[PDB]
This record gives structure tokens, sequence and C-alpha cells, in this order.
DNA sequence: CGGCAAATACTG
DNA sequence: CAGTAT
DNA sequence: GCCG
């Protein structure tokens, strides 16, 4: 299935563009089927080669063979040419942090068209004007062994004030992919406490040896901290700034958060949806059965978290056959 | 036709 | 609450 | 966008 080459990158190259596009235009469903067609095009056991072979991969309609066989015959595709030239700029604006479809159609509304327009006339939030401080270094995927040598640092640097605690790398990374956008690190405890309030003594300890550079969001006054949205940077020359994603769970829900965190998030939310028609809800913390709501209907009670020591259990009560995490792209 | 890819955590 | 982010 |  997934794991494979894609032996139709010529075709989703270009529907890859048309997904884009209708996504910052704020079309998300259309975008949302550009995106299962690709997706189905590259797990394609092999490459599609006419009309009809498109219409029989489920997720493939006429009007989208209807671009297959263009493509496919003609190696151009002719929507592509005809796209408002004011995309570009929307598709620049979201690629800042904490800028998305709303804020880069306001800027767009407002005259701004370049990073250089915003970068001194644009009203900028600490998050924003981070994400456009190392712009073009957020571009960029890293090597799975740069991603790496990430996780060890946070993972030392929180063993090293207990080395109890559990670190593990997880989205993209666990997926096993071999590129990642950012580092998405898990931590936990086997003794289901030690790792209530940490983050101060982990985030102080990664500063102080310089690795941490910045932070986008991190509610470090409140001790009932969760996640941590950051930025990072190993030694050495020719480094670039790498988004960092921390976040610390009790024990006793790591099952439900490595699924979670593992993703991809097209995998949680079809996963999740899923769940809501056996009648219970899925999330990070655990899955639980349908909750309590009064005559009116009005969620009144929380309902029965079931036992999910393990990722394989929230499959099994879910109904469906456990998938290993390189086969969770969708 | 209307639903569809969710549940949740931070920031003004 | 709206917007953005996992 | 595709699908029930
Ligand atoms: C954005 C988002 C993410 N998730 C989960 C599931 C994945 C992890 C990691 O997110 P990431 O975007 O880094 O993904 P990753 O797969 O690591 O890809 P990158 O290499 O970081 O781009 O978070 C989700 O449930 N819903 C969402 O809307
Ligand atoms: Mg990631």
């Amino acid at each position: 299935s997934q794991k494979a080459t894609n032996h139709n990158l010529h075709i989703t190259e270009k529907l890859e563009v048309l997904a884009k596009a209708y996504s910052v235009q704020g079309d998300k469903w259309r975008a949302a089927g550009y995106a299962k067609a690709i997706n189905a095009l590259k797990s394609f056991h092999k490459p599609v080669t006419s009309y009809q072979e498109a219409c029989s991969i489920p997720g493939i309609g006429k009007r989208m063979a209807e671009k297959i066989i263009e493509i496919l015959e003609s190696g151009h595709l002719r929507k592509l040419d005809h796209i408002s030239e004011s995309v570009p700029v929307l598709e620049l604006f979201s690629n800042i942090w904490g800028a998305g479809t709303k804020t880069a159609q306001m800027w767009y509304q407002q005259g701004f068209r370049s990073l250089e327009d915003i970068r001194s006339q644009a009203s900028l939030t600490t998050q924003q004007a981070i994400g456009l401080k190392h712009y073009s270094d957020f571009l960029e995927r890293m090597p799975r062994e740069e991603a790496t040598e990430i996780e060890q640092t946070v993972q030392k640097a929180a063993q090293a004030f207990n080395s109890g605690l559990l670190c593990v790398a997880c989205g993209s990374y666990r997926r096993g992919k071999a590129t990642c956008g950012d580092v998405d690190v898990l931590i936990t405890h086997p003794d289901g406490r030690s790792h209530r309030g940490i983050f101060s003594r982990l985030l102080d300890s990664l500063r102080q040896e310089g690795f941490l550079t910045d932070d986008l969001v991190s509610q470090e006054e409140n001790g009932q901290q969760q996640k941590y949205l950051g930025v990072c940077r190993l030694p050495g020359p020719g480094r670039r700034h790498r988004r960092l994603d921390i976040i610390v769970v009790p024990y006793s829900e790591f099952a439900c958060a490595l699924l979670y965190f593992t993703g991809s998030a097209a995998f949680n939310a079809s996963m999740r949806a899923l769940a809501k028609t056996k009648g219970m809800s899925l999330s990070e913390h655990a899955l639980s059965t349908a909750v309590v709501r009064n005559t009116h209907g009005a969620k009144v009670g929380p309902g029965r978290v079931l036992p999910t020591p393990t990722e394989k259990d929230v499959f099994r009560l879910l109904g469906l056959p456990y998938r290993e995490p390189a086969e969770r792209d969708w």
C-alpha cells in the first residue's frame, strides 16, 4: 500500500497544485476531495494509463478522471494556467507560522503582496513575527538523521533530571518517513506521576545550553501545561532552525497519546470519525463511550473510559485490524 | 442534494 | 469568541 | 472534489 513508490508522481504533482490552490482560497472540502484522490493515486499498485482505469479507483470521479486523461495525454493540465495570480501570494502568506487562510486573506485585501510588505507594514503577533524571521528555514524539511539528533537532545535533557522519563519521537518520524517537517516528541513516565509539572525543568535546561531559541506556544505560568511549540537548532555550522513540538502526558493515557501524536492527521480524523459511529469518542486522552446527555441532549456527564494499554487495544475495540505506524499516512 | 477529515489546546 | 495550531 |  502506502510505503511504496508513487507510480503516478507526474499526475499528482499537478493535481497537488490545485489542491493547495483551492485550499488557500478557503474551499476546504473541494481541496479535501483532491487530497483523497491524490493519496489514492499515490498508493496505486501501478501507474494509471487510461481514463477508465482512473474511474475504477475509489475517490476518483469523472471530473477528476478527465483531468487525469489530459495530463496522461498532453503532459499538461489547462486549469493550472487559469488560477488567480492572487493565490501565489496567499499561499506565500499562509506559509507564515500563525498565519492562516483568514490572515493571509486579510493582508492581501490590504494591498500587501510580498513578504517584504508584511515585514514592514503588517500587524504581526509575537508568533507570526517568529514565523517570518525563520520563514526560509521552516520551508525546508529535515533528514530523519537530524530529526533523530533533536529527539536525543530533548530526551537526554529530560532523563538528565529523571532517568525514568520516557521520550518518543512521533509524527512523520514514527511513521518512518525519510524527512520530517518538525520533531514531535512525546514524554511520559511509567510511575504515572513523575511527569507532572516538568516543562519548567526541561524547557530551562534546553534554553540553558542554547538548544531552544524561540517559543511559539507555551503557557509556562500554569502547571497544567500540556504542549510546547517552539524552535531549536543543533550545534555546528550550517544549521537551520527546526520547529519543535513537545507534549507531556500521564502514563495512563500513553497508548492514546501515542496514537494521536503519531498521526497522521487525516488518519486521526478518519479514525475518530469512525468511533463517533460506534457511539464512542477518540482523543489523545482516551477512548470513551457515549457521553451522558440529559433530556435536552446536552453533555452532562463523561462516558466510560475504555481500557487501552496499547495502541492495538484502541483498534480492537473500534473493531479495526491494527495498522503499523508506517501504514497510517491516510 | 448534504455530508465529508476530529477532537483539543493556546492566544489575543 | 475567532483564529491557528496539533 | 467524491460519495451515499
Ligand atoms: C496538523 C495536525 C496534526 N495532528 C497530529 C497527528 C500528527 C502529529 C504531528 O503533527 P505534524 O503536523 O508535525 O505531522 P507530521 O505527520 O509529523 O508531519 P510533518 O513531518 O511534521 O509535516 O499531530 C492531528 O491529529 N491533527 C492535525 O490537524
Ligand atoms: Mg511533525
